[PDB]
């Protein structure tokens, strides 16, 4: 039956938000999110269902759908414009737009598609940030219709006072970290999301901890607010990058593994940069800092054996890349 | 005699804007430019002479030339320089940056064209952007020879009444949209430029009027001012995406017809998004969403084979098109 | 000895800022620098120091490194950052971020050097332009460790009277404009570097002079401060496209002489440009409108036999570049 077959598909293209192709971790994902806030959810499973059938109805590849790629784009579009929306919870209209905006995510990546092939490159997650810094900026806070949240730049000089850092939640910023991913900010879904990617693969649960960690200290150096850190707004770049770096891409081997942190401690900073920049226009920075950092990573050529990039034909995941490559 | 084929230049320079490549077009476009503003038409005069005889010193291709692809971005540059003046009608030191900004234009449209000739894609009109913005942030509103007029970011909630909405103005804004995108803003010259358009090729004028009508209806769906689409500035960028998406670039069909009526509404959105984001600086929003949007839309790649790309040596206009593809 | 041919290395890296390859010219440079600001000295030896260990660490290639191709940012980074401080002389704090930040040159300048191959440039200056944009919109004015000073838009109609308008000065700001190219503004240093410039090719150094004096003229005909033209602001990169343009990428002949003359005018008027344009965010313009006027006439393409565009592989200082066209 075609239905079963297309809800494995959303299911799948929920899962491939970090990497993993998985039902389970699917499932997993979506009582995380169902474990946050409802109506984040409902707006998500609209945002990947409509855009999986937009992809379908343009008649792409088969097994790129097959596999999910398509659907990894609508999760995201789907949350991002459920967090920062003024009106509150349950505003059905909402749903309006979720529709539309999705519909883009096919189109863009896949023009995009024809101008990396040459380099041999993927697209990380452009479409979404494309898309969603589209609509923020359509809109905007003085809206009649879909107002938004506020983001204004700084004014004064912060008041930090060292005495009162408290190690257990600096501590904690790791789970809540690798949870903002899907923009949540709870410990428990954190927890759950670890759970669900270790089930797959070990070496992705390894790497997004330790690229969460990396993205927290980086952040002390440059006496950034505490609240930003407890929240956990300065780890969820870090975590991609490390994860894309470190084993998907490249045969995993120390030499990567020490790339990888760089990576991480790269994308922090960026991500710092971008942040104070767009806060003029009333935009966040949202997921720019790892699109950049990684695609600045993956184009730099050495004559170092031991640093091998694999084809885009055959990356499936850390373990099946070791192997493959040690095969042949 | 060289001095008639030069004036033939021109005028096929000056009908170029709007993809019709007819001497006659030209002298109806000449003619509605001086309906509106005597001065407006001089600097756009000048500055097309002046783009094509740079051209002609620097050597490019002679064909090119002959059929008035080196033209079609002075007049623009002109007119606009013409348009955001503080110091009123017949200020004529004005003349002296028209003559210089407009050698720019030829440089910048063959370098472009040394990059985009890998994917085989236009230069639709980034040389006039380019240029545009260049001038406007260098010279700004607190300037002492050439002061500019005001843009400012809003700051209030907008005040909207919908009983007060007037029938007959929302219809009258489809002459003026298309009227606009020479920076006209009265009925009479959009008429004159629907019947110049519809002299050489009939789709050209029903997409146009299409693409405007579309550009209309998408604004009233995000709580526009009034003003603005009563004006038109929210209809201009919309015909000329629809324009070279429907006809000109795809062979013409159906499924290339819903496609280039999606293209009107993203163009519109993300024009209203850059309008928002540019007011920051001080700067219009001038063509920019219609170049990112066409050419999102022409890297497009489906398996269906009625969606056909032609190649760039042999566009002429929609019948000759149409005919080309079913010849062979 | 290994040492003697790093310092070798690192004295041509610092040489090959203005396009010259020799260790005393390099010697040169540093007792200007010294001249200027000891501290200014001091990190911008550590800076390219750590530049050329980093790039040597990531084994690229070895006749770029011997060559200096990998040393001519690092001192850029560390003057500019060693510029822009409020804290004052002598913040040994600040030789911690100088460590970090270098070492992203020999990245980018890799990453980039993988995109420009395919149509064959170079990578001018922009890693430098990167990382200290990066950098600057980072830390920020409203910083606890590392405060920059403050760069705000203007906000009113400028005050310039021409009865007091004083030709000495005037005519001081060339030498002072081909100092800034290293962020130094005393008369001394720019005579030191004409002199430093002279000894190894007398065409650099006429080059140098030519385009200093024609951004000097380019911001007489906008209304710029008084100020800005006599502190050598409005002259820093004009040099470097001329010098690009003129002599060291394009075989000599006077046509390719025009065609640097007006690449330095249109760097000029681009310069003005950014430098409003980026005064919102609070970051200064530094080496971009080089980059990007330098760039877009590299790419322009005409059938003139006598504008000849040098392989790559062959360019070394403008007479070997005549002999060896010359010759075959
Ligand atoms: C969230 C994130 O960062 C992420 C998850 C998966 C990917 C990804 O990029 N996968 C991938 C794997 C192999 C080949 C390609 N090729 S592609 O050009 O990017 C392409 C995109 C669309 C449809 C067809 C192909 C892509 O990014
Ligand atoms: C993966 C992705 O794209 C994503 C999901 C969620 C986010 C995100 O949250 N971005 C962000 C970054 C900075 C500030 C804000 N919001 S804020 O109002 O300024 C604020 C700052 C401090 C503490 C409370 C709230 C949001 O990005
Ligand atoms: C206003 C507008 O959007 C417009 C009108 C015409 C075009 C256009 O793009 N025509 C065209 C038709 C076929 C081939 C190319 N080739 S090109 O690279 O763009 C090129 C530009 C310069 C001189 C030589 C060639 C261009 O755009
Ligand atoms: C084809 C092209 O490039 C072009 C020609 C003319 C325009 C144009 O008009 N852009 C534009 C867009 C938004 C606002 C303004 N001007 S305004 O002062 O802010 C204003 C807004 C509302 C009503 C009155 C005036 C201008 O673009
Ligand atoms: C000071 C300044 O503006 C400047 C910029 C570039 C040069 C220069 O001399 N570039 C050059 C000369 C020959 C070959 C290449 N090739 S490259 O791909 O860009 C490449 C960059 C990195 C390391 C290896 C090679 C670059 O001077
Ligand atoms: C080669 C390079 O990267 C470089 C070296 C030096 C500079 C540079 O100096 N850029 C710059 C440009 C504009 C303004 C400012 N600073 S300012 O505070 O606004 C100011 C204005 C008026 C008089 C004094 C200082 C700095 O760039």
């Amino acid at each position: 039956s075609p239905v079963f077959q297309f809800f494995d598909w959303v299911l799948r293209g929920t899962s491939q938000v970090m990497f993993v192709n998985n039902p389970l971790s699917g499932i997993l994902i979506i009582l995380g999110l169902f474990i946050q806030n409802p109506w984040w959810a409902i707006s998500g499973c609209l945002g990947t269902i409509m855009s999986t059938l937009t992809a379908l109805i343009l008649s792409q590849d088969k097994s790129a759908i097959a596999a999910g790629f398509h659907g990894y784009n609508g999760v995201l579009v789907g949350l991002l414009m459920a967090v920062f929306s003024d009106k509150g919870d349950y505003y059905w209209w909402l749903l309006l737009p979720v529709i539309i905006m999705s519909m883009s995510c096919p189109i863009l990546s896949s023009a995009l598609g024809t101008i990396f092939s040459k380099w041999d490159l993927p697209v990380f997650t452009l479409p979404f940030n494309i898309t969603v810094t589209l609509y923020l900026a359509a809109t905007g806070h003085y809206n009649l219709f879909f107002p938004t949240t506020l983001l204004q730049p700084a004014s004064a000089m912060p008041n930090i006072t060292w005495s009162e850092v408290q190690v257990p939640l600096l501590l904690r910023a790791i789970p809540v970290g690798i949870g903002q991913v899907y923009g949540c900010d709870n410990p428990w879904t954190g927890g759950i999301f670890l759970i669900a990617l270790f089930i797959s693969s070990p070496l992705i649960c390894l790497h997004a901890a330790i690229g969460s960690t990396m993205g927290m200290l980086a952040a002390l150096t440059i006496a950034t607010p505490f609240d930003s850190i407890y929240f956990g707004l300065c780890g969820f770049n870090s975590t991609l990058a490390c994860i894309a770096i470190g084993g998907m891409f490249y045969v995993i081997t120390w030499q990567t593994h020490l790339l990888a942190i760089a990576c991480a401690l790269f994308a922090a900073y960026l991500g710092a940069a971008l942040a104070n920049m767009l806060s003029v226009f009333g935009l966040p920075p949202c997921t720019w800092p790892f699109c950049l950092s990684a695609l600045t990573f993956l184009l730099l050529t050495t004559n170092n054996p031991a640093i091998y990039k694999l084809p885009l034909s055959k990356v499936t995941y850390p373990e099946a890349n070791r192997i493959y490559y040690l095969s042949q």
